[PDB]
């Protein structure tokens, strides 16, 4: 599709990171969020940084939306969905963090659809 193609090639604007802003505070303010606004500390989860190869949380991307770091949607994408992914990869389904990762990242999907309408 369209959406598609330019979440994949077509390079943000400014106007693009006004909206990835509004997105990323619309999931930091979200009653669920709280287990992804500051990394994982080790104390909380055993081996987690010996299990999960790229760890991520909100707080490591809005430093990166600060910087300008994203280039592409889909980068901005990968990131999120590292968070989520993570989280289910390493709690069992049963774990309260793995229940925030699934009802979180369908708000996302549907801010990120918006957005995506958007451009
Ligand atoms: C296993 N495990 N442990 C903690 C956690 N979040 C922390 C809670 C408060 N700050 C971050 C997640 Cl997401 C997780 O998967």
């Amino acid at each position: 599709s369209t959406e598609d193609a330019m979440t994949v090639l077509t390079p943000l604007t400014e106007k693009d990171y006004e909206g990835l802003k509004r997105v990323l505070r619309s999931l930091q303010a979200h009653k669920m969020a709280w287990p992804f606004l500051e990394p994982v500390d080790p104390n909380d989860a055993p081996d987690y940084y010996g299990v999960i190869k790229e760890p991520m949380d909100l707080a490591t991307m809005e430093e990166r939306v600060q910087r300008r770091y994203y280039e592409k949607l889909t980068e901005f994408v990968a990131d999120m969905t590292k968070i989520f992914d993570n989280c289910r990869y390493y709690n069992p389904s049963d774990s309260p963090f793995y229940q925030c990762a699934e009802v979180l990242e369908s708000f996302f999907v549907q801010k990120l659809k918006g957005f995506k309408a958007s451009r």
